[PDB]
């Protein structure tokens, strides 16, 4: 009759200790909307609200990291495929199946984003 299911989002920065903000969108490509966005405070993790489904389907959404707003930060630019495979089985009850990957190589992998420190050494010229 009705399936749920959470999709969850890592961040990391290099710096432990660090508390910057960042900004996740999750966004389906079915209804070509954005579903929701999240924040996390430095490293850690979160989910999106529990999205419900009551008929068959394969639905797909995308999850990217907002620009930072700390502009000291470059926040990862990974695309994450998210795709739902909503079924039945032999119990006849609906089920769902998460799977995400990342949108250029399409290998599976966790929802990971890794922001990067801008106050880095210059990339030399040297003599």
């Amino acid at each position: 009759s009705t399936v749920q299911t959470s999709i969850s989002v890592e961040n990391v920065l290099e710096r432990a200790g660090d508390s910057t903000p960042f900004s996740i969108a999750l966004e389906s490509i079915d209804a070509m909307k954005t579903i929701e966005e999240i924040t996390i405070a430095g490293s850690g993790k979160a989910s999106f609200s529990p999205l419900t489904f009551t008929t068959v389907g394969q639905y797909t959404y995308r999850v990217y990291q907002k620009p930072s707003q700390n502009k000291d930060y470059q926040a990862d630019t990974t695309v994450f495929d998210v795709l739902v495979y909503v079924t039945y089985d032999e119990d006849g009850t609906l089920v769902a199946k998460v799977i995400s990957r990342r949108a250029g190589d399409e290998e599976k992998s966790a929802i990971t984003f890794k922001p990067k420190w801008l106050v880095k050494p210059i990339p030399p010229r040297q003599p």
